[PDB]
């Protein structure tokens, strides 16, 4: 990334996600990825697979929380081909999956700006679950009983 505006900030949609998925991935570059799943107590009934769970409401409120996730992030990153691919979202398309990308990309020195690529899954995880909730492959610790429509 070149500077700290929200115009850094690009968007996926799932379908390509899933495919960086099957391929262990980016399609372009071939660099790696990390899913970074910001949601709180919602983030019962599934979730991405090989994702981390870090809530935004502390990410938010607690500054050494956030310097943990950077640090694994450039970990991950170092050990890696090229720029780390970070993925945040939420449960539904919601403002705080952006503004968990611009908490991060706001603690990046001007020297880490290029150590990463930052993205929001468009639709959340509530859109994920609709085309890839009951694959295994890609989602963990599915319930398909809680996103029943006309349930009980």
């Amino acid at each position: 990334m070149d500077s700290y505006s929200i115009t850094n900030v690009k968007y996926l949609d799932p379908t390509e996600l899933h495919r960086w998925m099957q391929e262990g991935h980016t399609t372009t570059l071939r660099e790696p990825f990390q899913v970074v799943d910001v949601r709180g107590s919602d983030y019962m009934g599934g979730h991405i697979k090989d994702g981390w769970h870090y809530a935004y409401s502390r990410l938010k409120q607690d500054p050494e929380y956030l310097r943990e996730l950077k640090h694994r992030l450039l970990e991950k990153q170092a050990d890696g081909r090229g720029a780390l691919n970070v993925i945040f979202h939420c449960m539904l398309s919601q403002q705080r999956g952006p503004s968990a990308a611009m908490l991060l990309l706001r603690s990046l020195d001007t020297a880490e700006l290029s150590r990463c690529r930052l993205w929001v899954l468009r639709g959340g995880f509530s859109r994920w679950q609709s085309v890839y909730g009951d694959d295994e492959s890609v989602t963990a610790g599915y319930l398909p009983d809680l996103w029943r429509a006309a349930a009980a």
